[PDB]
């Protein structure tokens, strides 16, 4: 385990350029809105979705979640335009009801 937000978080969409906001469940068995920021988590490599302290948002539009993977389309270095995906769920966490980094 290293995380896993998608297992106790619902309802998950993206919000803004580079925002991923759901609600998940606290200690309680209570569902709370949360909402983790991808822009200065997620970047933009080569046109492909890294972790790193960028805003990929930069060189990509139409960015759309589904779940725990985020699908965006991305500029590549040589010119044009691809989409790629990502796996966030061990990346983010559910920390009380707030989607937690680490």
């Amino acid at each position: 385990g290293l995380g896993k937000f998608i297992e106790t978080c619902r309802n998950t969409q993206l919000a803004g350029s580079s925002e991923l906001a759901a609600e998940c469940k606290t200690r309680a068995q209570q569902f709370v809105s949360t909402k983790i920021n991808l822009d200065d988590h997620i970047a933009n490599i080569d046109g492909t979705l890294k972790w790193q302290p960028s805003n990929f948002s930069q060189t990509c539009y139409n960015s759309a979640i589904q779940g725990s993977v985020l699908t965006s389309t991305c500029e590549r270095t040589n010119g044009g335009y691809n989409t790629s995906s990502i796996d966030l769920n061990s990346v983010i966490e559910n920390v009380d009801g707030s989607l937690k980094y680490e």
